[PDB]
């Protein structure tokens, strides 16, 4: 129950401005740590962690 991974199912086509904010979860046992809290609905989904816009908007916060 608890036990197992938070993210079982993921989305494929969230996009940026659909999202409030990114949680990257400290879960190295588990294939997907990616959650979007979406801006229409309030919903927290699993996301695909390939979604290629993912990897700029974390760059970006890395203030680099």
């Amino acid at each position: 129950l608890s036990y197992r991974c938070p993210c079982r199912f993921f989305e494929s086509h969230v996009a940026r401005a659909n999202v409030k904010h990114l949680k990257i979860l400290n879960t190295p046992n588990c294939a997907l740590q990616i959650v979007a809290r979406l801006k229409n609905n309030n919903r927290q989904v699993c996301i695909d962690p390939k979604l290629k816009w993912i990897q700029e908007y974390l760059e970006k916060a890395l203030n680099k």
